[PDB]
């Protein structure tokens, strides 16, 4: 194969959902070296995969449901923040599709913002409510995963200039995107090499292999992830520019193999923000730069 695989199960920092500060504390000094040697982030989170895969064959399930109906909590119905990203479900639609910067998105899928969590705005949650099951979940995946990403942005923090502030994730502003693939037919390639504009990702560990990242000698590898409890987490384009480019983003991509007649491929990854209306802030030549553009128009910019 030209993409060797990359085990990281007994090879990544162990760090226990119910001892999570200490154990992060713990495996600081190893996270630095992958950041460092690699250009992403892997923990090993022992029982994580469990909660993930229950949570993802939810979300499954409620692709499939009958009434009530995703269909009824797309995007464009549900209440949106004034500022803000966009929560909710994005449906496929097989005509006109959705494109990844120019290509067709072989996928449907959520996001739950922490927002949605909170019923915010009003009625935002309404998804939640409509499937009990996956929302129950989904709450539970998005606080482990935005636990572990805050402790993620402090060892990166660590390593930046003194001076460095807080990342000061919002929860609100965060997201958990939950997908499953479709309509792949013989599509080789899921994701094209992209990355994050966020400031962190954190990819849970996925139904299938395929997902793959770029090391810093330009060498592709395929984590072995899928039926794991290893999380990766990803540099995003904020971080690199918060960070003056010290730390080029995780960029990565997912491919597939052939699978029988709509196999169900499941994903979900937290998209960790800052406060969309905080001004920007650089670590220029050893010290803090603020911007007058907010971290709201670095995604504008985009
Ligand atoms: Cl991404
Ligand atoms: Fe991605």
């Amino acid at each position: 194969m030209d993409v060797p695989l990359m085990e990281l199960s007994g090879r990544a920092p162990v760090v226990r959902l119910h001892d999570i500060e200490a154990d992060m504390a713990a495996a600081t000094d190893a996270i630095r070296s992958q950041l460092t040697g690699w250009g992403f982030m892997a923990a090993e989170v022992p029982g994580i995969g469990e909660r993930v895969e229950a949570m993802m064959n939810e979300f499954a399930a409620a692709c499939r449901a009958t009434g009530p109906s995703l269909s009824d909590y797309a995007y464009d119905v549900v209440p949106q923040l004034a500022v803000g990203g966009t929560h909710g479900f994005f449906p496929y639609n097989s005509e006109i599709p959705r494109l990844a910067n120019g290509v067709p998105d072989p996928k449907e899928f959520i996001h739950v913002s922490g927002a949605m969590i909170g019923d915010q705005p009003p009625g935002a949650g309404d998804v939640l409510r409509a499937f009990p099951a996956f929302g129950t979940r989904a709450a539970e995946v998005f606080d482990i995963a935005f636990r572990l990403i805050s402790l993620f942005g402090e060892v990166v923090r660590g390593m930046m200039p003194p001076g460095t502030p807080e990342l000061d994730l919002s929860h609100d502003a965060t997201n958990l995107r939950v997908i499953h693939y479709r309509d792949v037919g013989d599509r080789e390639v899921l994701a094209h090499e992209h990355s994050g504009i966020q400031m962190l990702g954190l990819q849970l560990p996925p139904s299938d292999q395929g997902l793959q990242y770029v090391l810093h000698d330009g060498t592709w590898v395929e984590p072995v992830i899928a039926g794991t409890d290893v999380v990766l987490c990803n540099i995003g384009r904020m971080l690199t520019s918060a960070s003056d480019g010290r730390f080029r983003p995780s960029t990565h991509r997912v491919h597939t193999k052939p699978m029988p007649a709509g196999y169900e491929r499941l994903s979900s990854v937290l998209f960790a923000y800052p406060q969309h209306k905080a001004r920007q802030w650089k670590m220029v030549d050893g010290e803090l730069m603020s911007l007058n553009a907010t971290w709201g128009d670095f995604i504008d910019s985009r």
